[PDB]
């Protein structure tokens, strides 16, 4: 959990411009949190190069993990292995609202966060399921109480996050 270049945004959540990927490997953070779907299908996004990056092992232990357990909710999560990146990765389901899921729901998603003392994540369905990112961060900020490093990879999300949130 040596994060390095944060900007403070609460008491408990900082905020950086940094590929998720990258901080993982320099970090090895006890937990990184992977933005997934219901079957943990990791092909692109966050979870594509999160997997990409354990050379699709946490795909392989994703698979045996649905074929046992079945799909998560959608606001779900689960923690398996973190492979190079962490100890653990927490696997959450944020809404696709592109897809009309409720966008209440990323309050779900975030309250998993909270299992963990301290997380390496990104901001939640803010990817292809198309929720407002600045929004994604105010529920982020009203819902996790742990100790939470958001890598947010596109400078310009970022300058606006910070903006927005002064
Ligand atoms: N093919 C894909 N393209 C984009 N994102 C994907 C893909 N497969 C899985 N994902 C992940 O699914 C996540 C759904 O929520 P996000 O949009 O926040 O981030 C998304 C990615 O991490």
């Amino acid at each position: 959990n040596s994060f390095s270049g944060y900007l403070k945004l609460t008491d408990n959540v900082y905020i950086k411009n940094a590929d998720i990927v990258e901080e993982a490997k320099k970090v090895k953070p006890t937990v990184v949190v992977n933005a997934a779907n219901v079957y943990l299908k990791h092909g692109g996004g966050v979870a594509g190069a999160l997997n990409k990056a354990t050379n699709n092992a946490m795909q392989v232990e994703s698979d045996d993990y649905i074929a046992t357990n079945g799909p998560l909710k959608v606001g779900g999560s689960c923690v398996l292995s973190g492979h190079n990146l962490a100890k653990h990765c927490l696997h959450v389901v944020g809404p696709n609202v592109n897809k009309g899921e409720d966008i209440q729901l990323l309050k779900s998603a975030y309250e998993n966060f909270n299992q963990h003392e301290v997380l390496l994540a990104p901001l939640l369905s803010a990817g292809i399921f198309g929720a407002d990112p600045i929004h994604s961060l105010r529920v982020c900020v009203d819902t996790v109480r742990t100790n939470v490093y958001l890598a947010v990879f596109d400078k310009n999300l970022y300058d606006k996050l910070v903006s927005s949130f002064l």
